[PDB]
């Protein structure tokens, strides 16, 4: 069997305001819920400490099928091991995969990942915009069926990705983006970001049954410089080339590169740098056997449009995506729009993606 990454999130350094509420992670247990795409019977999970400056010390990890919110089906709970060990402690900047574990993972299903921490500092790697409630209880409760009075926090910590073993040809679509991809305005706990809607359509169609979708969106992200979280260029290798089975990359990013410009000259400079960055990413993906699909968008909100040079430059970017011939194909969301992000808009976007782009090889 070969590994395929079925779920991912893009890690970053957690800002102070996005650290969990009391009692905190230190010495406590955190239960987190994710939606997988392709299913299977043998799994492994990777945890990331990539952006922290302190060690990540974990006493135990389990996986289970959720029942309702913070509870799990007790008969499904399985412990992870790390080179046989219950626990791990990994250096600043490192990550770790669990050993393989037998686990019946249904496609398009929710998985509860429960982590019991040792000492945790204020320097933590995670994904704040989870769009999903996580649950904290005191002490070591990795295998507790029912969490009593858990503290709720709508953030993810430590997670990176889940891989499944496959026997049939199976491949992943990775999606690099900002908050439009990460799911701003999607429904909390609903797992209804546009990549989830697209993922469900792949799984419901026989010719794309073995195609997973990896959400590498980060809210506020920029491609070239600035923004929130590591830039797309800086996280490209770690997020896109570091998974299992990636065959396609969708790029939906760049608006924030222009949204922060304050004069027309800087807007022009950031537009040129963004177009150069697209080519660097296309070339890197091609070198690794990955096709790249460029996605257009119209900027959301009013703050982008209060200075007119921004939209005039953004129209040039959309035109380059459409007409430069550098992308292997184009997903023209902007044109479809013209025919604030929210759940209905993500349903529309997810239904628009052409499944025929995910069928060759
Ligand atoms: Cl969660
Ligand atoms: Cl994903
Ligand atoms: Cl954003």
């Amino acid at each position: 069997g070969q590994w395929l990454t079925t779920w991912a999130t893009a890690p970053q350094l957690v800002e102070p305001k996005n650290l969990p509420p009391e009692p905190g992670l230190s010495g406590n247990t955190l239960r987190q819920i994710v939606r997988v795409s392709v299913g299977g019977k043998k799994l492994r999970l990777r945890f990331s400490n990539k952006y922290s400056m302190d060690s990540l010390a974990v006493k135990a990890v389990s996986i289970a099928v959720p029942s309702d919110s913070s509870n799990v089906d007790a008969a499904t709970i399985r412990s992870l091991t790390f080179e046989k060990k219950n626990n791990f402690k990994i250096a600043p900047g490192s990550d770790i995969y669990s050993d393989e574990v037998n686990f019946n993972l249904k496609p398009n299903s929710l998985l509860a990942i429960t982590v019991s921490y040792a000492k945790v500092t204020q320097s933590v790697t995670g994904h704040p915009a989870s769009r999903t409630t996580s649950f904290i209880v005191k002490g070591e409760q990795t295998n507790a069926e029912v969490f009593k009075n858990p503290v709720k926090t709508d953030h993810w910590y430590s997670l990176f990705n889940i891989d499944v073993k496959t026997s049939e040809p199976s491949y992943a679509v990775a999606i690099m983006g900002n908050s439009i991809t990460d799911g701003r305005g999607s429904g909390t706990n609903r797992q209804n970001r546009w990549p989830d809607i697209f993922s469900q359509r792949l799984l419901a169609n026989p010719s794309t049954r073995n195609i997973s979708v990896l959400n590498l969106g980060i809210g506020g992200n920029c491609v070239v410089r600035g923004g929130l979280g590591p830039t797309a260029l800086d996280r490209f290798d770690y997020n896109i080339l570091n998974q299992q089975g990636v065959k396609w990359l969708i790029i939906l990013e760049g608006v924030n590169d222009l949204g922060g410009t304050r004069d027309p000259d800087d807007a022009s400079k950031r537009t040129e740098e963004l177009i150069a960055a697209y080519q660097v990413m296309i070339d890197k993906a091609h070198a690794n056997g990955i096709k790249v699909y460029g996605a257009t968008i119209l900027p959301f909100g009013k703050s982008f449009y209060e200075k007119p040079f921004r939209i005039e430059e953004w129209k040039k970017v959309n035109d380059w995506i459409r007409n430069s011939g550098k992308f292997d194909a184009v997903i023209d969301f902007a044109k479809h729009m013209q025919s604030h992000p929210n759940e209905a808009g993500y349903r529309r976007m997810g239904e628009f993606v052409d499944l025929n782009l995910f069928k060759n090889e």
